[PDB]
């Protein structure tokens, strides 16, 4: 449909990627439709799409279902006017040109059926005459033109009666007119203020939202926190909201019904219907208007919010799934308890358990010097690199532990990282960590899973459920339906960047493949095990169900390593091996040759290889492939980092951690000591996440702050620290 790719291609343009064509987008469109997945697209299918990547596909695909409900809404309201002879060409236009729910919805609120309400008992018992007269000529009496209209158990015999039945006709018919609905639902978007009351009872038990007893703010400008902090009031709530445009004055007219008046023309001018109008206007505002308009803008507002924290949620998780994996390297897992103990766990370069044990370093069984030996034996049996440290309770205790073991055996060669031990305690209490490991209790399942993580913390985090890796600070206050459906999304992006090798993949892992899922992965992990490792990709077309569709969206994603065919270990698809090979045969070379040669391949023309279906990016993207294979587009785990007690500018290395002390603070900035003999100057704007003023005001001499090294220099032997967020060196 065009009015879809046009608006999906015009909410795309306004994207730093910049303009975007309808084109595309119809192109993407259709291949999504076909179920070709957004990794897919974004990889191989460049040419079709003008190059649209997973950022905009992601998008596409978000706005594509948000349009298609609108589309398939605006046809049911058309459908049901016209049904009712009342579609007007001029209506039918209004209904073409509304871009938003809202404004479909409230263009058919006239047409929209109800029965009984009090305007339509009023007007079947004839009221109407004298809501239209009244309203036609503000000069008439009311009781008077009231008197005719007594109905005698028609439900209406007193004038009073009489009256209030015409009230509710006009009340309802002011209600539903879409010209002010609009007026007011603007205008209350820019003055009314979203008001936050603590309920009766004075509850302490709302101590949360403390913050919010007495709390009024701007609607245009409620912070998304803040908003959903106020609606967590909800069900049984210790919380009022409501907006309220001005000061609660009565005796004043509400800026709203001067606007209602307004709109139909209804000055107070001492005439004799006058006051029963201004009491319509009233009625009209405080019983429909009111409500309607602060549900709208209530969920418009709480929509924004739950979004734009959904929209940090799924950045902190990309993130995390994207974080540098330290390597197969045999590493030693250690949850540091106090309480129970400290749970080791040791596992060799495969990820694959080799030991575990419980020390108890700590306090209420003190064994520092036990522990140690306990350690050392284990690293020195396993052949221990690293030691991975859950940043849980004790974890101050325990690094001090790590830190000293590897000054005491400096013969092993370690180095401790600390890992975070959120996603651990998750997957101990799994019933996936059952499965793996039954002969052990619950609480050496976390050390295992905190090695595993150093090694490979996608691998790891990917074996639970996305929301439970923790992925911000009160999650449970949004959506979890929007919530699942955009981690899943960050999760796919992930694991389809990295890759996956297909034989030490777990089921977890595969699940999360393009074109894969929870059977499928299963089938191949089974097939894997029965039939043992696949030497080719082509042998995956042997795996029950994965058929010729799931192949395409799955192969160039799930990597062979150390096969029969040196490209089952790239991204370049199957689809284009023949391809390939006529570039090998034009080289008159071997694949195998080809790969690491950068300067050969750089001086290959990829337009000579192109074609109808395989073009410039392509070709492009296969050539950077022959040169490294599935390159990992992780940042690059560093060893030289984490390495504590460095006393030299020598051993300093351009992105390390150090704790130092302000030597001086000045008017530019400040000067630290890291203890290697020369101060680094923390620059001034280098001193704060954010603006810095006054270097004075952030810092003082004696303060021992957490700085970063950036920008070391031998020669000139300086060092620069930043002291910041950014951590982008020269």
């Amino acid at each position: 449909m065009d009015s879809i790719n046009t608006r999906i291609a015009e909410e795309l343009s306004a994207l730093p990627s910049g303009r975007v064509q309808p084109q595309q987008v119809a192109a993407a469109v259709a291949l999504l439709d076909e179920g070709s997945t957004v990794p897919f697209i974004a990889r191989y299918r460049k040419e079709v799409t003008g190059s649209l990547d997973d950022t905009q596909l992601r998008m596409l695909e978000e706005r594509l279902r948000y349009l298609r409900e609108l589309e398939e809404r605006r046809g049911a309201i058309l459908a049901s006017i016209e049904e009712q002879g009342k579609l007007t060409p001029e209506l039918a236009r209004d209904i073409k040109l509304a871009d938003t729910k809202t404004r479909l919805e409230d263009l058919y609120l006239p047409y929209k059926q109800k029965r009984r309400t009090k305007g339509q008992i009023a007007l079947e018992a004839g009221l109407g005459a004298l809501a239209d007269a009244l309203f036609d000529d503000p000069t008439l009496v009311p009781e008077s033109e009231a008197a005719r209209f007594v109905d005698a158990e028609k439900g209406f015999a007193d004038v009073k009666a009489v009256l209030e039945g015409a009230k509710y006709i006009l009340m309802e018919r002011f209600a539903e007119d879409a010209t002010l609905l609009d007026k007011l639902r603007v205008f209350m978007k820019n003055e009314a203020t979203l008001t936050a009351r603590v309920v009766p009872g004075k509850e302490q038990e709302g101590a949360k939202f403390s913050d919010y007893f007495e709390h009024d703010e701007p609607l245009k400008s409620a912070p998304s926190h803040r908003a959903l902090a106020i609606f967590r009031g909800r069900n049984e709530g210790v919380l009022s909201a409501s907006l309220k445009v001005g000061e609660e004055a009565p005796g004043t007219l509400h800026p709203c019904e001067v606007m209602i008046a307004e709109r139909f023309g209804l000055s107070n001018q001492g005439r004799a219907a006058d006051k029963w109008l201004a009491e319509v206007v009233r009625w009209t505002w405080k019983v429909k208007l009111y409500t309607h308009l602060e549900t709208d803008l209530f969920g418009e507002l709480r929509d924004g919010a739950e979004d734009e924290a959904i929209s940090v949620f799924a950045r902190n998780l990309h993130d995390l799934l994207l974080a540098a994996p330290a390597g197969p390297r045999a590493t030693l897992g250690l949850d540091p308890g106090l309480r129970t103990g400290v749970k080791v766990a040791v596992v060799d370069a495969t990820g694959k358990l080799l030991d575990t044990a419980t020390v108890y370093p700590h306090a209420p069984k003190n064994q520092w010097d036990q522990t140690l030996a306990v350690l050392a034996a284990l690293c020195a049996k396993h052949q221990v690199e690293l030691i991975a440290i859950g940043n849980g309770t004790a974890s101050r205790e325990t690094d001090k532990l790590a830190g000293e073991l590897i000054k005491k055996y400096p013969g092993m060669k370690l180095t401790k990282i600390m890992v975070s031990e959120a996603g651990a305690s998750v997957y101990s209490a799994s019933e996936l960590a059952a499965k793996e490991f039954p002969e052990l209790d619950v609480s050496l399942r976390g050390a295992v899973s905190i090695a595993r993580r150093l090694q490979d913390p996608l691998a790891e985090l990917v074996k639970i459920e996305p929301k439970s890796i923790g992925v911000g600070q009160y999650q449970h206050d949004v959506s979890q339906l929007k919530l699942a459906r955009s981690l899943d999304a960050v999760v796919e992006d992930c694991v389809n960047a990295v890759g996956v090798d297909v034989n030490t993949a777990s089921a977890a892992l595969l699940a999360r493949i393009s074109g894969l899922n929870s059977t499928l992965a299963q089938n191949i992990v089974a097939h894997r095990d029965a039939n043992g490792a696949f030497r080719t990709r082509d042998e995956l077309k042997k795996v029950s169900r994965l058929g010729e569709k799931t192949f395409e969206q799955a192969a160039g994603f799930l990597r062979v390593m150390n096969g029969d065919n040196p490209l089952d270990a790239s991204a370049v698809h199957p689809e284009t091996y023949p391809l390939v090979q006529r570039i090998a045969a034009d080289t008159e070379r071997d694949i195998r040759s080809l790969i690491g040669d950068s300067a050969f391949l750089k001086r290959l023309d990829p337009k000579k290889f192109t074609d109808e279906t395989f073009g410039l990016p392509t070709v492009t993207d296969i050539l950077k492939e022959l040169d490294k294979p599935g390159r990992d587009p992780r940042p690059e785990f560093k060893t030289a980092e984490f390495q504590e007690g460095v006393e030299s500018l020598k051993d300093l290395k351009p992105g390390m951690v150090l704790e130092g002390v302000v030597t001086n603070v000045t008017n530019f900035g400040a000067f630290v000591d890291i203890g290697v003999h020369q101060d680094g100057l923390v620059h001034i704007s280098a001193l704060s996440e954010k603006f810095v003023k006054d270097p004075y005001e952030v810092v003082k001499a004696g303060d021992i702050v957490k700085v970063k090294v950036m920008e070391v220099d031998i020669p000139r032997n300086r060092v620069g620290l930043s002291m910041r967020m950014s951590d982008t060196p020269g």
